[PDB]
């Protein structure tokens, strides 16, 4: 369990962004690593195998904004990056969940197409699939993977933003509606802890929100828990020993550096680092150091 690191790639601040950091909670420490190939805001990251895998997003530029079919692969042993098999379509404020072995990617944008579909990578193949599309088209949505299930919570539909959820079931090949949230949210972050889902931050259709509430998967419920210190949309999120760690985003004011983590056990949180600098729409994963 030891050696573990909390990986930041790409995100927005005036334009997209190629930077690879890695946060060590052991130490506080941060380490500027490998650049992507190409900068890219509104990605997912997630991990299979202990490589960092880098999905969709989107290259906002001074000269043109192009949306991403890409997947890319950072071996922490080299600190090199690789192109893997291109997804079948752009997918900007991808979702992204991993079960056995095999990355989700649902939703995301392509220019004003709103995709419901959703198409799973094979890694020993290197081979991408469509497989049943959801129930709603969803961009700005966040996913996530508990008892082999895939959630897909929130987002924007091209005219709503979405307090409705639905769950993928593998092996019917079928997405069935969940209890809604309580609160519309479009850009939240989207973990998994423990026996929930949790739907933090995100943006309402008038503000960014600070609140956050999880999904017990047995009982069917939403409830608010603890609220973030920060108001947040387009954060990055992921789970490291226990716990919730919330990267970035935007406040209604600022590209927020701040890191806050939330222990279940206390039902608080607290600030325990900043990024190098402030910024939005990052993808964010957790695998072994490198070199
Ligand atoms: O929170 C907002 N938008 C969310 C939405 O439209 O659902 C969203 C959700 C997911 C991804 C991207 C955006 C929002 C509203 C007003 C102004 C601004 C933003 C914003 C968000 C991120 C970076 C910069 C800004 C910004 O200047």
């Amino acid at each position: 369990k030891v050696g573990r690191l909390i990986y930041t790639a790409g995100g927005y601040f005036r334009q997209s962004l190629s930077y690879l950091e890695a946060y060590n909670p052991s130490n506080g420490s941060w380490l500027r690593l490998a650049d992507l190939q190409v900068p890219r805001s509104g990605l997912a990251g997630c991990v299979v195998g202990g490589l960092l895998y880098a999905v969709g997003g989107r290259n906002n530029s001074p000269d043109g904004n192009t949306d991403s079919s890409a997947l890319d692969c950072y071996n922490p042993m080299t600190n090199q990056w690789s192109p893997c098999a291109s997804m079948s379509v752009p997918r900007n404020r991808i979702g992204v969940g991993v079960i056995d072995g095999h990355i989700y990617a649902v939703g995301g944008s392509h220019g004003c197409i709103h995709h419901s579909s959703v198409e799973r990578y094979e890694p020993e193949r290197d081979e991408w699939h469509l497989v049943a599309p959801m129930l709603t088209r969803r961009i700005g949505v966040g996913v996530a993977v508990l008892n082999r299930l895939l959630y897909a919570v929130g987002g924007f539909d091209g005219t709503n933003r979405l307090n409705s959820a639905e769950c993928y079931y593998p092996e019917r090949n079928e997405w069935r509606m969940i209890t809604p949230m309580n609160t519309i949210r479009s850009g939240a972050g989207v973990c998994v802890l423990h026996n929930c889902i949790y739907a933090a931050g995100g943006y309402d259709g008038q503000d960014q929100l600070n609140s956050v509430e999880r999904y017990d998967v047995e009982t069917e419920t939403w409830t608010f828990v603890a609220p973030m210190r920060h108001h947040r949309s387009a954060l990055g999120i992921t789970v490291h020993q226990g716990k919730i760690y919330v990267l970035g985003g935007y406040d209604g004011h600022t590209f927020l550096d701040s890191v806050e983590c939330y222990d279940p056990d206390s039902d608080t949180w607290s600030e325990v680092t900043r990024m190098t600098s402030g910024r939005s729409g990052v993808g964010v994963a957790v695998t072994m150091e490198p070199c």
